[PDB]
């Protein structure tokens, strides 16, 4: 942790502060929500000590980045932006792409726009995001689930604000990421009230220790959750802008991974996409599907060793 490196840099006009250790091939490292660069720490250590280039950035909005105030510097445009600026500061045509959630998103447009910036992608919990043509992402997932469906909750600015500074930032923290309840994460009318969890333990699991919450809940008190929520505020409006690539394929090298527990993996018709033929049909180099039993969403913090082993066994047949 200590011979981590952290640096600020400048890319696409902001100022995004960087993780790094190791030298070899550059494998790049994408958080997703609520998390930091620091999801990562496990991923970082493993990977640097076997040859690679470990770099974890904490993302446009998040931690110690720069998070501008308008919702619409939140695009995946915007995102893909800032990584294409700092995979050029690394000095590097081609990465090792590994991602997370909201990471995962973001690392999907970018195979998208630039498969040829990326060597092999290691995916964890969410999916190719398929462009249905006849309806707008969040509007199929409030068909779905209704109001009060998460992501439909989070898109009114300031509101899902307000409801988690009244249950406070700790929490809201160790509520999400304490959850191992499957299916759609859907919150009681009017409030935070038990959000993502309605079974949360007195003694934080084993994977994450009293400091980890810590360290998450200092970064959080400050930044607070606007410039993370952002992200979702814009799925429809990366859904209207990614047109052009309508019906499009993705040839990048893809390994994907997800808890059995995971709420993603549990939801949105995901499973029949996942194995069903559709995910390996929009991504025709999909190779292994893992499924990790009784592990949940935070994967790479919960199953750190198995997901270590997995990353270095793929990025090595390239």
């Amino acid at each position: 942790m200590e011979e981590i490196e952290h640096r600020t840099v400048e890319v696409n006009g902001i100022k995004m502060h960087v993780a790094e250790k190791g030298e070899g091939p550059v494998v790049l490292f994408l958080h997703g929500f609520p998390e930091l660069w620091y999801s990562w720490r496990h991923q970082i250590l493993a990977l640097s000590s076997r040859g690679y280039r470990a770099v974890a950035p904490d993302l446009r909005g998040y931690g110690d980045t720069e998070a501008p105030v308008s919702i619409s510097s939140y695009t995946g445009f915007h995102i893909v932006g800032d990584l294409i600026a700092l995979i050029d500061l690394l000095g590097v045509d081609q990465v090792f792409l590994v991602a997370h959630d909201w990471g995962a998103i973001i690392g999907w447009y970018l195979c998208t726009f630039h498969p040829d910036r990326v060597k092999a992608y290691v995916c964890l919990s969410v999916p190719l995001l398929h462009r249905d043509p006849n309806i707008r992402t969040v509007d199929a997932m409030r068909a779905m689930y209704g109001d009060d469906y998460y992501i439909c909750r989070f898109q009114k600015p300031g509101e899902m604000e307000a409801q988690m500074a009244e249950v406070g930032t700790e929490y809201v923290l160790k509520n999400i990421l304490t959850t191992r309840k499957p299916g759609p994460p859907i919150f009681p009318k009017g409030e935070y009230g038990t959000g993502f969890n309605p079974d949360m333990p007195n003694s934080l699991p084993s994977w994450l220790t009293q400091d980890d919450l810590a360290y998450y809940v200092s970064k959080y008190e400050k930044t607070g959750f606007t410039g993370p929520l952002n992200y979702y505020r814009n799925m429809n409006l990366n859904w209207e802008l990614t047109a052009p690539w309508s019906g499009g394929k993705i040839q990048v090298p893809v390994k994907f991974i997800t808890g059995e527990l995971d709420q993603v993996y549990t939801s949105l018709n995901m499973k029949e996409y996942i194995h069903g033929g559709g995910f390996k049909q929009d991504v025709p180099n999909l190779e292994e599907v893992i499924v990790q039993k009784n592990v949940a969403h935070f994967n790479n913090q919960e199953a750190a060793e198995e997901i270590n082993n997995h990353i270095y066994d793929f990025i090595k047949k390239f």
